[PDB]
């Protein structure tokens, strides 16, 4: 599967909020196929199909059970791939990646049921595939890259090489050897989350969280040794900015509207038009992170978070839209990971008979 390795979209409505209910707001979207649904409103209106759609009804587990479980499949394999929360502020990208708690089964997201999967399919395997895992846990904000681990170095550069890819040195990567120790890991980045919006002047809104996760594993018989890793994203708020409506800063700072999250709108439109391989990746710290996810070696979910109310119909057709540019998005299909070979050949080389 060379091309059937595009971006797999999925839609996520949530039950309306307390504001949205007592505001006048009313249900405006009807759902046809498990992977379509339709919008009437006054500034909606319209019908969009992706590779999923979940209606306000559907739980943590539905998530995923039918459409996040067959990534950690592809990391437990050596494939690499990318999980992104998109959406409006209240929309639930959070409550999609990590959950109200991790501790409250029910309400525990996708994030935390990855962990569980990972360490179950470990412990079942056979003695003679031994693996590591370590992760990652990161905050972007104002395209300052900050260690969740190691919240004292909020700073952090990112790199590049050829032999290597985009990576962020310095940023702290911890060996876990059980459920339990990651889960910890979990709690301590969300704490250092509320640290950084509560005493750094910072919107909580406007930052990106990246959970990152790398398995590793060698075959003590054959030698062969390869990885995957998968990248956890909740994104930034992707409501309008107009620096107009929120007590904006310094109009200089303002540059809210030049960051990450609008890199990665035109990161979407450049790869949506094709006419052009220079992609944008570095109009921002988050897209040159996740470059190979847009575009290039990945197999990458986008979760677009929404609203079913009319009170946020504007939002929650813009976001709707943005889903369906990226659903067109096809990923570089090339390095699969364990000798067989993983495809029919894959031994690029000319001839050479010597
Ligand atoms: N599908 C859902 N079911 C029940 N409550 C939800 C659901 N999705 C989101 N919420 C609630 O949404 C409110 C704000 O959502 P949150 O996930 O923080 O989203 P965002 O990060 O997109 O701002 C929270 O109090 C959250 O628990
Ligand atoms: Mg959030």
């Amino acid at each position: 599967s060379s091309s059937a390795n595009s971006i797999k979209v999925v839609a996520r409505f949530r039950p309306q909020n307390r504001v949205e209910i007592e505001s006048g707001g009313q249900p405006i979207v009807t759902f046809q196929g498990p992977d379509t649904c339709t919008v009437d409103s006054k500034e909606a209106q319209g019908s969009f199909t992706f590779d999923r759609v979940f209606d306000m009804s559907c739980k943590q587990s539905d998530i995923f059970d039918f459409s996040i479980k067959p990534t950690v499949d592809d990391i437990l394999n050596g494939y690499n791939g990318t999980v992104f929360a998109y959406g409006q502020t209240g929309a639930g990208k959070s409550y999609t990646m990590m959950g109200t708690s991790i501790d409250d089964p029910d309400g525990r997201g996708v994030i935390p049921r990855i962990v569980e999967q990972i360490f179950t399919s470990i412990l079942s395997s056979a003695a003679n595939i031994e693996y590591t895992v370590r992760v990652s846990y990161m905050e972007i904000y104002m395209e300052r890259i900050r260690d969740l681990l190691a919240p004292q170095n909020d700073n952090l550069p990112v790199h590049e090489e050829k032999n290597r890819g985009v990576y962020v040195k310095g940023l702290l990567e911890i060996y876990v050897s059980s459920v339990q120790e990651v889960y910890e890991v979990m709690r301590r980045g969300g704490n250092a989350r509320a640290v950084a919006a509560t005493n750094m002047n910072q919107e909580s809104s406007r930052s990106h969280s990246i959970f990152v996760i790398t398995i590793t594993q060698k075959n003590v018989e054959t030698g062969s040794a390869k990885s995957g890793q998968l990248f956890l994203v909740d994104l930034a708020g992707s409501e309008k900015v107009g620096k107009t409506g929120a007590s904006g800063q310094t109009l200089e700072e303002a540059k809210k509207i030049n960051k990450s999250l609008s890199a990665l709108g035109m990161v979407i439109n450049a790869l949506t038009d094709g006419k052009s391989s220079h992609v944008p990746y570095r109009d921002s710290k988050l897209t040159r992170i996740l470059q190979e996810s847009l575009g290039g070696n990945s197999r990458t979910t986008l979760i677009i978070n929404c609203s079913p109310s009319s009170y946020n119909d504007a939002e929650t057709l813009s976001t709707l839209r943005f889903g369906m540019r990226a659903k067109s998005i096809k990923n570089k299909a090339k390095v699969n990971a364990e000798l067989s070979p993983a495809e029919l050949k894959q031994m690029l080389a000319k001839a050479k008979t010597q």
